[PDB]
């Protein structure tokens, strides 16, 4: 399935990612390489016990960092020596600070994605890949309470939907995918009502908060294995309430000229 | 110069409004008879400016040379305007730049500009705190609709803003602010924006695929782009989208992208 497989996760020592990679190395993935700011140390050595014939290599960047990112992927690649499957998670929420939410979470998954294509791309060497891209619903459908990060969500749709353009895949063989998951029970949310812009829209909030336990960080991942599996060049997922839901993404429609 | 009525005794603040688009929206909302109009912009092309208060000298025009990326130097800016203006009532954020080869850059200015412009203006228009309220017009461009793959980081601050704009244009805030939210989305445009535009883009290999923008750039002018947003301003509908292509200006009828008709996959 993922047997033999070389992945990169970026966001793999807590919540979604954590359990993607988890998940990766439990369906047989060869070698997983994991790209956070948090060290999770305790964790990994189980990890890497429970899975002793398979390499598990963290490295402690920030994906905001661009030459970081570029380091680290390079460190990698001297390691594992390919890269078939990149899973870019890492994201925060806090509209209180725009630059780190920019820098972060639409930086960090274009630094990732943009940093991986020399070691994956059919050009240059490699065998091709699969690079799959962390949104959001609200990246679809403006959630009014969070604009900063929605808006950061929605520049990743736009991002990785043009790299999966036919022009590039033909000489690469790489190919792009986004999801685009709801509520999830996850650290992201703790401490959301300090964090968001506008104070007087915290009796607002419970429309995210009362849905986080409508489905797991575990249930995401899952998910997220399944839309690997389909190995579909352009397509965008929803993940809610457990489930996978495959997006037809048709053009916008205009009224006559005023 | 004829001075007309259409925004008679309206303050105005324009981002990027030096050159290009931004500034055909400046010197056409004096001509159209704005009372103040400011613009915020990292170059001051006071020759230019010079002469347009000389055609309007019955009309306040006022140049701060400030980076959008700044957050306090855009907040200390608009402080600046509201002593001098005493009151906002229109804003159009125009200020960006193609340069995908400076990511960092582009998510600073396109992204973080529009954001810090927009939120910094708001106390000094919103209703609940003393002002009467208002317009904000935030630039997109088609490419944040539709994805244009030549121009991957770019478009995707492009689609920041149509989501965050959108956002801002809920009826919660409405009531409280009497701020309107809207967004327009432009078509190619012949600006100084495209000078020496292959070299600019990330991948080498797609140089032979940028014929696809540059050939388009002569269906309309930045004053035709100009003049469908002072339009959109007239329209003055919150929440609204508008594509702006062949000189004309098209609302957009946005429905959801996540319905439930899609089965499990
Ligand atoms: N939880 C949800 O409701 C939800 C829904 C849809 C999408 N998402 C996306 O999931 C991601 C968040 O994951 P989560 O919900 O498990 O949250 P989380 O906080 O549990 O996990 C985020 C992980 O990313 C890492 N990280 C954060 N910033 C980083 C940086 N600059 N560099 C490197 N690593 C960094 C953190 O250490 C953390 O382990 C975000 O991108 C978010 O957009 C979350
Ligand atoms: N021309 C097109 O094809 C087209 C189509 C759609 C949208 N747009 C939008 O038009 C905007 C401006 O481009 P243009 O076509 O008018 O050409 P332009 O480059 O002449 O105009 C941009 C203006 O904004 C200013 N500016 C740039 N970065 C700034 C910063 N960080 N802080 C303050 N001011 C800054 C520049 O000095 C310039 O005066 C861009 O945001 C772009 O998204 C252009
Ligand atoms: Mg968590
Ligand atoms: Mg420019």
């Amino acid at each position: 399935s993922f047997r033999g497989k070389n992945a990169v996760v970026t966001g793999g020592a807590g919540g979604i990612g954590l359990q993607v990679s988890k998940q990766l190395l439990a369906a047989g993935a060869a070698k997983v390489a994991i790209i956070d700011l948090q060290d999770n140390l305790e964790e990994f050595v189980k990890l890497r016990a429970a899975h002793p014939t398979q390499s598990v290599m963290i490295i402690k960047m920030d994906v905001a960092n661009k030459k970081g990112v570029e380091a680290t992927y390079e460190e990698i690649a001297k390691t594992f020596g390919n890269i078939d499957i990149v899973v870019n998670v890492a994201g925060i929420f806090n509209d209180k600070d725009v630059q780190r939410t920019l820098l972060v979470n639409l930086g960090g998954i274009i630094n990732s994605t943009l940093s991986a294509l020399p070691y994956m791309g059919k050009d240059n060497g490699g065998k091709g890949g699969i690079v799959v891209n962390m949104s959001s619903v609200v990246g679809l459908d403006p959630m009014f309470i969070i604009p900063v990060y929605g808006a950061t969500k929605a520049g990743i749709i736009n991002f990785t939907r043009c790299l999966a353009n036919e022009k590039y895949y033909q000489r690469s063989g790489i190919k792009f995918v986004t999801v685009c998951p709801g509520a999830t029970m996850t650290d992201m949310f703790t401490n959301f009502t300090e964090k968001i812009i506008f104070p007087e829209t915290s009796d607002e909030t419970y429309r995210i908060l009362d849905r986080l336990n409508k489905q797991s960080a575990a249930d995401v991942s899952r998910c997220i294995l399944n839309v690997l599996e389909k190995d579909k060049n352009g397509a965008v997922y929803v993940i809610e309430g457990k489930r996978v839901y495959p997006l037809e993404i048709k053009p916008q429609w205009t009224g006559k000229e005023q």
